[PDB]
């Protein structure tokens, strides 16, 4: 309330004002106990600030810390400042700054149009690369799809001490598994059978607790499916449990097709089956049905499979469901290889391999800073020009980082610079469609869903190109979708729009290539979110509220005379819904409209819509009511023949 | 009873009479299920058998199957003969010559005398070796001693691949881990501290589930001292034990003498106090000590920690007690740097670094073997010129495994290929007292314990010093202890008993020089000693009995009238002991007194006794009444100041 303003100023008089000291401090910083010298700045931006101290110092405008709210503020303070002996070194402006100049370096402009933008809340990076920006070892990559190198004890185990390598920093996983050898398959040399995946999953959760947690990746086919899919069941069984990893499920259409025809599905060991997962479509299916033939696997009905799945979702928000077939068909890197695996968020499709650790870094444009009254007044519009502006500098800033980052295991390194993928998302979706009045299940909103990632889209594909002028394209571009023209849509069939033109840019991107194989992957947001006020990434609200109201419903409740005691009470013993209240105008309800009150075929339809306009996948949360086998059904049918990726992330309940 | 000939015989008849065939079939194996080829045999040793089937065929005495008791040969049965689809298809006379044939390859002549030698029961090699030895690739090797090969998450990573691709095999492991910062201790480029030993050892307890037990050796001013020693503790505080793995304590002089002066006991960690553990004696009390000035620890009450030793061993049976500085001072292998640990069991001790993992390959004289009737017949006497004929033999066996073992990881190969050591034990030595007459507390108990281990160290490094003639010493033998011709007893500062010529011997090693840096390391052989009948190594026995009841106690019982049924009821409710009661001659009293009725001052002497021929050290139990605080304290300080390596091994309870 009149608290923010208080935490903020009593940070700004234990706080040295002027940037460069700060920078000094931090750079001189040595650990009292143990007398090492632990600076928490490089090298390489202490001189930089040191060489520009005055330009720098001057840029920064401490007024803009008073704009994060008290609860936004107190995110930062617990968990993004730089702290001493416990003590917050940092403001806002110098987190802001630093990170500014950990990604751009020697170009002050930029830093400083980086630094403006940020400032005033036109977007944001990802938490790593808060944390880590200018720091000595940048580790600002947020994603890694990790490979299991071999079915052996030396590939399960050079893999794991990849994902401790990995996990140490402030990396997320995915990690897939589809080559790990089923219970009771045969070992060579041995007598006793194998005891599968499980037991292997428990000694990568032990690996987790004692170090960015991880998903597994493995297709439905696997013969440890049913357990697998458990992990985080709560009634365990005990040492069949795994309660800190996600089952995520790489899901073939086969499968789907299977289930819906109510016929047979096989489970095989990978051993027994080779090459399952190194092929999609149609390929796959001839492959699969063949191994059915030959008798090689285990033969069940499919819809128990599928009861067991909704079991485990129902109870745990797991599996996740990513379809490979989508992911493979529609990927820009496809000609690398097929793609076994999303990552832990469920937003990246990228190609991994034993040798090659897929990495993405992450940002997010913040959608309702482009909201605008018209020249006059009666209005409020939205500019898509400077959203398009900031998308091109998001682009480039995610571009300078793929250079500047510190990787962790040679292989994410070896893979980054060779593809030079990038994913862009969004916050504040809700926010938006709540400032120009639009119900999220309106015509209009989904018409301004479909125009807000065209033009995002369309940006990013343009800051490439022009980067690909300056430095080339990706190792990797010839060959591509993109060199021939296709792009997203164009993979779904679909024309575009229209808002921008992709004539030209088609043209360009065919003449000059891109710098970036990827650009596009609507992440959770989370912790950024709530730095910046706004409302998890494309997500409707999921409540409207000693506690927190929805400030655009608080406008108008007071608005409207009707907001007070008997009312404020109505609220907080509802859950942040206003339906069916006595006295609030239809319009508000509908505006207002909880998740919980939103139909899930509208979330998947605009899902469905932006989804041509993205080069990876976005994390589709699911909310249910009270969840119902066959709504779930419905569900995950209704988004996979709308072609999704990712069908599924986590399945919110109640 | 009749009920092993009915259970042998048995095997006879769904057992094809013919080794050749065996060999045949087994080499020929194929996993049904599967479709696989499982040769169980190897290349090298089918082509040896075919070309000379009738050779090795006829050598077999199918006789001498008839001489395991029913548990002895059912223990073979249950684990160690080789199976086909669960059907036993191996008899104990082909595991024999197979084992043999794996030793010596195309030394027939060899071959057989290790057969027969095996086939009558004069000696035996250890559970790895029999499972192994023949098979494709054959991992013989019992031990391996594995360096903590940093610290840091991938030394920590590279040392857990390393002992799950040890584990997977037949390997015990002993992994020492003074190298790993402890609790509290800073990390660079991060801000959280680091959780110390216990979570790593969770890992690790976690990798030995997955997969030869661990035991971990820490000294005692390692900063995470306290919790360390509680692993085993059943009231387990949960996530802070380990109850897979086993602590063992590598203990300096200097703390023993802080403990017994009643003084100051610092805990540090390596980071903050680099060296302690690669130097020992003065060089580490001096530097421990000043590292103590400079404050670079943790001072305390040195009876505190002992204190809680005592009452983890009380509990637990563990730590192990393993004295760093006798173990370092009297090595043979000291001109190699400081030796760090001993092994799963306490009784070898091996130079092992990050590059170089120690192994040996364990054998166990069957002491009762060589008891004779004298040229009369008032005696059965002992036939020490036949034991050391023995002994020779063993030598060269568990040197020709040294160049056909199947090395897991490589630092095993280059560490072993290097040093050659060896390790020869025995077992019966309770039962050979007893053949005698002999009480195990006697005075020619004593004496003749004594003999029979200078003898086979005699022999051992008289073979050894053959062996040198013949392929040269090896590779490091310049500049260690035996070049200089110190042998171990020397180190001990003493004479050795007079039974051999030992300055003949000395003469040679110093003149040809020694094949293997060390042969001596009496082991536990538990599963061996049950397949012989015999009493474990050199231990007393525990108890002297629907059960089975101690066979010279029982011959003498009926021997004398006294054995019945009032009688049997006795010794069953009696725990194996026959002191106090009614109408047993005291003679018989002393000869078959149970472990807990022997005084351990005994033990200790004994263990001291023979330790002065024991290059390595020995797995020395101790056993308590109802263990007193005072009574272990006695107990361990007795061991300590007799110099012993091993204080002690479990403490076994009650």
């Amino acid at each position: 309330t009149l608290a923010a303003r208080i935490a903020i100023s009593n940070l700004h008089k234990q706080t040295t004002k002027q940037f460069s000291k700060v920078v000094e401090d931090l750079y001189r910083y040595v650990n009292a106990a143990t007398g090492k010298p632990a600076p928490m700045i490089s090298d390489d931006v202490y001189n930089i600030v040191m060489e520009n101290k005055d330009k720098l110092n001057s840029a920064i405008v401490y007024d803009r810390d008073f704009q994060y709210s008290y609860f936004g503020f107190k995110t930062l303070e617990r968990s993004y400042l730089l702290r001493i002996n416990g003590q917050v070194a940092e403001r806002p402006q110098h987190l802001i700054m630093r990170v500014a100049l950990g990604i751009h370096g020697r170009d002050i402009e930029a830093a400083l149009e980086t630094y403006n933008l940020m400032s005033l809340k036109y977007f944001t990076h990802a938490s790593p690369t808060l944390f880590n920006a200018g720091t000595p070892k940048p580790q600002m990559s947020s994603c890694f799809l990790v490979a299991m190198k071999e079915d052996s004890i030396e590939g399960i185990y050079d893999t794991l001490k990849e994902c401790a390598l990995i996990s140490k920093t402030a990396g997320g996983i995915g990690l897939h598994i589809h080559n790990i050898r089923s219970t009771g398959s045969y070992i060579a040399g041995t007598n006793g059978t194998s005891n599968g995946l499980i037991p292997m999953i428990r000694v990568f959760n032990n690996t987790a607790r004692y170090v960015g947690a991880f998903a597994l990746y493995l297709e439905p086919w696997h013969a440890d499916i049913f357990d697998f899919i458990d992990i985080r069941k709560n009634h365990g069984k005990e040492e069949i449990r795994a309660r800190d990893l996600f089952p995520a499920l790489w899901i073939p259409d086969l499968f789907m097709k299977r289930v819906e025809e109510n016929g047979t599905w096989t489970l095989f060991s990978p051993t027994s089956a080779p090459g399952l997962s190194d092929c999609y479509g149609d390929e796959f299916e001839a492959l699969y049905t063949r191994y059915e033939k030959e008798g090689r696997g285990k033969t069940i009905k499919a819809q128990k499979l599928w009861y067991s799945i909704l079991e485990a979702q129902t109870e745990t928000g797991t599996p996740f469901v990513v379809y490979k077939d989508a992911c493979n068909r529609k990927s820009n890197q496809k000609n690398l290889g097929v793609i076994k695996s999303s990552n832990l968020c469920c937003e990246i499709v990228e190609y991994s391999a034993p040798d090659e650790t897929a990495v993405c870094n992450l940002a997010s444009v913040a959608l309702p800073a482009f909201i605008e009254t018209s020249e006059d007044g009666k209005t409020s519009t939205y500019n898509f020009k400077k959203l398009h502006e900031i998308a091109k500098v998001v682009t480039r800033n995610l571009n300078r980082v793929i250079d500047r980052n510190y990787y962790p295991v040679e292989e994410a390194r070896k893979s980054n610079m060779r593809h030079r993928p990038i994913a862009l998302g969004v916050q504040g979706l809700a926010d938006t469609f709540m400032l120009l009045r639009l119900p999220f299940d309106s015509e209009e909103a989904r018409l301004l869903n479909i125009q807000i990632f065209e033009t995002i889209y369309h940006a990013s594909m343009e800051a490439s190109c022009e980067l690909a002028q300056k430095d080339g394209p990706y190792e990797t571009f010839q060959g591509s979708p993109a060199s021939q023209g296709i792009l997203q849509f164009d993979m779904w069939d679909q024309k575009p729009y229209g808002m921008w033109d992709w004539d030209t840019l088609r043209k360009d991107i065919m003449k000059h290539g891109v710098r970036n194989s990827l650009t596009m992957a609507p992440m959770p947001t989370a912790s950024t979110s709530q730095i910046l006020g706004y409302n998890e990434c494309f997500e409707p609200v999921t409540s409207n509220m000693f506690q927190v109201v929805n400030p655009y419903l608080l406008r108008d409740l007071v608005d409207l005379g009707i907001w007070d005691e008997g009312m404020k009470q109505y609220l907080i013993t509802q859950n942040g819904s206003i339906q069916g209240l006595p006295n609030v105008p239809q319009e508000l309800k509908d505006l207002y409209k909880t998740v919980w009150e939103i139909s899930q075929k509208t979330i998947i339809n605009m899902a469905a819509d932006r989804s041509v306009y993205i080069d990876q996948s976005h994390s589709l949360n699911l909310f249910l009511r009270a969840p119902t086998m066959g709504k779930l059904t419905s569900m995950h049918f209704y988004g996979w023949k709308k072609g999704l990726k990712t069908g599924m992330y986590y399945l919110r309940t109640q």
